């Protein structure tokens, strides 16, 4: 599917991706204004050929996958400038969950729910074998009150058929307070660490992604500010003796022992995508 840039009406700037900017944008030929809105990653000008190669990878994994909780890919739009694919995914609605829940009050019961679509989305990506690498809140939007679906898909990687893990590089970007101890110290990604992702992502929705409550917050508190190059050896540290984020306020216990269980030292101790479904539409159903 092919989009003209000259049928392109920016309307504002959604945020940063991973290897550039979001904008939203009014895909409008007819020039009536009846035109669909669209949300356009563009890479930035400026980047080098490691990026490049990164961002065309993001656009081939986006373009295979198919999921009512995975983002829409619309096509892609030939962008003269930059010389390099936008890709032109579907304008989830009421956005990401780390912008809409601080200022919306939602219940129990519609964050279990939100959880148990975050896990059937990422149990069709793992079935696809892909991992996502960056599970977190702000990369986690929402359609309507009930939907919700998985959006940047910029740190998501092929595992091979034969291989059940995939080598990580020593990056500044990598979101370290989201991650498993094996992706920290021996530089590892399993299907189990995004697993681990999501307990952090659960945390997330239970705090209402309050900012003095999250994972980057309370791990520095832990760690201290002042510790050199040492802030994930430090983080490293404090996983292997057990230490963990704090049950959220109004949280139920056996939600917390779940998240728990997705925070497993041993990996294979951790629950699978297609494990956590059942048992999260059974806690959705006690709670609702
Ligand atoms: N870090 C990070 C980060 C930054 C951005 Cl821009 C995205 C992203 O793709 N956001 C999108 C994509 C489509 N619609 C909205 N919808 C909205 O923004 C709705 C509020 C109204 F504009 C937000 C993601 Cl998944 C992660």
């Amino acid at each position: 599917t092919v989009f003209h840039k000259r049928y392109l009406k920016k309307i504002r700037d959604l945020g940063e991706g991973h290897f550039g900017k979001v904008s939203l944008y009014c895909y409008d030929p007819t020039n009536d204004g009846t035109g669909e809105m669209v949300a356009v990653k563009a890479l930035k000008a400026d980047a080098g050929p490691q990026h490049r190669s990164g961002w065309k990878q993001e656009i081939d994994i986006l373009r295979t996958l198919y999921h009512e909780h995975i983002i829409k890919y619309k096509g892609c739009c030939e962008d003269a400038g930059a010389a390099s694919l936008q890709l032109v995914m579907e304008y989830v609605p009421l956005g990401s969950l780390r912008d809409y829940l601080p200022r919306h009050s939602i219940g129990l019961a519609q964050l279990l729910l939100f959880a148990q679509q975050i896990c059937e989305g990422m149990a069709y990506l793992h079935a696809q074998h892909y991992i996502h690498r960056n599970l977190a809140a702000r990369n986690v939007l929402l359609d309507n009150d009930r939907l919700v679906k998985i959006g940047d898909f910029g740190l998501a990687k092929a595992v091979p058929e034969g291989h059940e893990y995939y080598r990580v590089r020593e990056d500044g970007d990598s979101p370290v307070f989201w991650y498993a101890p094996e992706c920290l110290k021996e530089y590892k990604f399993y299907y189990a660490s995004d697993v681990w992702s999501f307990g952090v992502t659960l945390y997330e929705l239970l705090t209402h992604c309050d900012s003095s409550q999250s994972p980057p917050t309370k791990f520095l508190e832990l760690i201290g500010i002042a510790q050199g190059q040492m802030t994930v050896l430090r983080l490293t540290e404090l996983l292997e003796r057990g230490e963990r984020l704090p049950r959220p306020d109004k949280c139920p216990a056996e939600v917390y022992h779940l998240m728990k269980n997705c925070w497993e030292t041993e990996a294979s101790f951790r629950p699978t995508f297609e494990n956590l479904i059942p048992i999260l539409k059974t806690v959705h159903e006690k709670y609702r």
